[PDB]
């Protein structure tokens, strides 16, 4: 079977005005709060990993890396992504292309998108043209608009090698 | 045209502490409330049906099965899915693969995912490897995090027969 | 590379009981409020444009048409869509198919869907069978259910010409 589709969706709640600031798409972004989570809280990498595992019918991140397991407290999401991708390659698939939509009232994602694409293209061993990332606001509506957290949605295509 | 993409999204509000407990992905899940709806309220099957009808440019579930029509009060969502799939086959398409993301603060979906995949693979007459299901929390943010309802998002690929 | 996937997501907040009523999918829909936005606020066309640009790894609408730029105040979203599609064709891709899910408590989208599909098929120079549009409610949950805005989600497939 030639191609497979995958979808990922992930949310994190902000901490308080201590938090050690954002990592999104492997990029450290300046901000007054960070996202609370078992690992580094990288919403964009989580959504992307799930899209990949989902396309491969491998479940999701929780399947591969139990949230219960203390070996992943503060785990680097880029490492989790690379491991999942390794498994996807093992199963005979490689990335066709990926598209990510970050949903956050703030901070601005646009300055960091090029580096995010760099990190992803590295991690998924492909050309940067196979990675798209956008960011969008929720016009101050709902919990993202209220600034209580950031959500991220990802969509992916795997090609059979 | 070789392949077609489809997306589905569906939400249901919980009832009170009577409700007759969850059906999700055709699986009856133990819980203090059920989801109010015209049919059985199976959010995951609704999202999946819409993804399929959407890929086929057949509209959505409301198009095929009027919500107004009393013949579908408490309708089995698996039956609705099978009917839609019948129509998709009629139009010359079959499932490539499906991926589903349930968004619910509770109860835990993970124990039921294998059976959900069984029901879907049966319904869409395919191998279980063409079905992925994940569940995710919203970290207690928004109406799902607040426990007022469950949302579900589905993505699908149809292949031309 | 044969096919590319894209995802779009967009939200707009309603104005007050002046607002000059809805445009969605290029269709003017009767309503007591309109959606506030820099351009015409057409959530469905925005989500679709982003899905297209995202599949093409061209970023999103903000990339092509700065929100800062006064040349796009009240810009027609259909025009923005046509420009983006022009760029996608330039890059060697054409629409495979598109699917859109409008998320709105009200007004009813169903009466307008056929015209929306007409506008899109015109804009993306394809057959209406390559366009699907659905609408869904959020059962009065969250900010859409509360009627403070409308959200829209789009998914797309590009084929290499
Ligand atoms: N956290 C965020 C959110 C948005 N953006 C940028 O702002 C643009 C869109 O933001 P938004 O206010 O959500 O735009 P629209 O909803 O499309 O506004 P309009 O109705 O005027 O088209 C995006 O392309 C993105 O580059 C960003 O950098 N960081
Ligand atoms: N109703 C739910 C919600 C979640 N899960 C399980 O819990 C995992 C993820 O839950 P969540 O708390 O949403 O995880 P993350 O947001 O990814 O947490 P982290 O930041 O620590 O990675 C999933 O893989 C799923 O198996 C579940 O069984 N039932
Ligand atoms: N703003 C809206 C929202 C919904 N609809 C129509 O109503 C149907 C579904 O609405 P909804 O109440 O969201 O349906 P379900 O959630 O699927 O209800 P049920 O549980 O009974 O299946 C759709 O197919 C659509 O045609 C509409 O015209 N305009
Ligand atoms: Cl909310
Ligand atoms: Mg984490
Ligand atoms: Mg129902
Ligand atoms: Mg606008
Ligand atoms: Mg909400």
């Amino acid at each position: 079977n030639a191609m497979r589709i995958g979808h990922g969706f992930d949310v994190h709640k902000f901490g308080e005005n201590g938090s050690g600031p954002l990592i999104i798409g492997g990029v450290r972004i300046p901000y007054e709060k960070g996202l609370l989570a078992h690992s580094d809280g990288d919403v964009a990498l989580h959504a992307a990993t799930d899209a990949l595992l989902g396309a491969a019918a491998l479940g999701d991140i929780g399947k591969l890396f139990p949230d219960t397991d203390p070996a992943f407290k503060g785990a680097d999401s880029r490492g989790l992504l690379r491991e999942a991708y390794r498994r996807i390659l093992a199963k005979g698939y490689k990335l066709g292309n990926l598209d990510i939509t970050i949903i956050a009232q703030a901070p601005k994602m646009a300055p960091h998108i090029p580096q995010m694409r760099v990190n992803l293209a590295e991690d998924l061993q492909c050309h940067m043209d196979d990675i798209n990332v956008k960011a969008t606001t929720t016009e101050q509506l709902g919990f993202t608009g209220r600034g209580e957290g950031i959500a991220c949605e990802a969509v992916v295509l795997l090609v059979n090698v």
